[PDB]
């Protein structure tokens, strides 16, 4: 019963940096509704 | 589930992903700017 050759993967600037981004993406998307809305209330 | 995340001394992400950040990071500070003036003329 011998074991068959399975490739590997690791994991770089994935999960890591990532979390840079939350900065960035997460501040677009609630600027987005934010500033439509505070935006079109303000027409 | 036998794969799992791992973390080691790399260099990744350099010049490539970095052009994805332009647009969370730039829209933050334009953002930060543009809604500020927008914002503080309002009242």
């Amino acid at each position: 019963l011998p074991a068959e050759e399975e490739l590997v993967e690791a994991d770089e600037a994935g999960s890591v940096y990532a979390g840079i981004l939350s900065y960035g993406v997460g501040f677009f998307l609630f600027i987005l509704v934010v500033a439509a809305v505070t935006l079109c209330r303000l027409r």
